[PDB]
């Protein structure tokens, strides 16, 4: 347990984000996946209302998550949406994606934000079982509707 | 209506209009002891590149509108649009103006190039699964929501 490392990534953590990114395309298994040229990569890098945590071995990635800062028009202290979240499939089960989730949560109230959200698809029973053992504070059941654009 | 119903995008002189939405809200929503945000917070949230207001207005009375949040992507340089809020003042339900809100928005951020324009509503919302599926979205997934209520 010693061994594993949680980072929340800088502006200068290209490298990390990168390899996190190709974590996301295996653990999701996205076919024929054409990552975005690094300028882009490192503009939403730099951007102060987005934020990566990474879990690491060494300095091998072995899982992360993505999250958003959503400022409120309700209240002064902000939302995060925890958008992405994976672990290597050779190390799960092992406490990291726990790990990821209390680092985060953590982050955000000493930056004193109101709450976290996070989704998983109803038909993801693994993420489920996962989301439902991190203590949520409550969950509900969506409806997500999308529109792709011309 | 629809010769008389406008629909605005707010931008950062807009804040009168932003606070008048926000009161909207509140009625709408029925919201209780709302203490409304300073207007230097709400100034600087209109002032974000990553955020986007739209309003229906019949003259000078806004009777909708909706907030929405940009989300740059890491899979793709197209980005995409979340609509956080959508509400129409009650005497004014039922004749359109939703309808019209969500296609100004899906315009927009197609003029924009994004790849994705998503909303959603909760699965006990039936009157608003009901407008969301008329609007004709591509697609409609279910979704389960935990959120981690912070000390
Ligand atoms: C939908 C809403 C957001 C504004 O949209 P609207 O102006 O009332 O709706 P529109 O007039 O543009 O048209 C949508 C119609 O809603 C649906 N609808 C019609 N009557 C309805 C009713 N009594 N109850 C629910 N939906 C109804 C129709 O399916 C649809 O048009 P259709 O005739 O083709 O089937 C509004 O009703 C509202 O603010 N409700 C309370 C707040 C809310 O739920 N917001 C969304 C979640 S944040
Ligand atoms: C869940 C996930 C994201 C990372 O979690 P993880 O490190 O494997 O999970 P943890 O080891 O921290 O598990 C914590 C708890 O989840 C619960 N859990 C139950 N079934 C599980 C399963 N099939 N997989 C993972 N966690 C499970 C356990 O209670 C577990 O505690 P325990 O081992 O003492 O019983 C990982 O399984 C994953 O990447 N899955 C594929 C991608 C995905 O679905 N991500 C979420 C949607 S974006
Ligand atoms: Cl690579
Ligand atoms: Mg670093
Ligand atoms: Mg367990
Ligand atoms: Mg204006």
């Amino acid at each position: 347990d010693n061994f594993l490392k949680i980072e929340r990534l800088a502006e200068n953590d290209l490298p990390k984000f990168i390899q996190l990114i190709r974590l996301f395309e295996a653990v999701f298994e996205m076919k024929n996946f054409s990552i975005p040229d690094s300028e882009h990569l490192q503009k939403l890098l730099n951007q102060n209302n987005f934020y990566v945590f990474v879990a690491l071995l060494e300095n091998k990635i072995v899982g992360g998550l993505t999250s958003y800062v959503l400022e409120q028009y309700y209240s002064e202290k902000p939302l995060a949406y925890i958008y992405d979240l994976a672990v290597d499939t050779n190390w799960q089960r092992q406490g990291i994606g726990k790990k990821l989730i209390t680092a985060t949560n953590q982050f955000y109230t000493e930056k004193g934000f109101e709450e976290v959200f996070v989704q998983a698809d109803k038909v993801d029973d693994y993420a489920l079982d996962f989301y439902r053992s991190t203590k949520p504070t409550a969950e509900e059941q969506v409806v997500h509707f999308y529109y792709t654009l011309k």
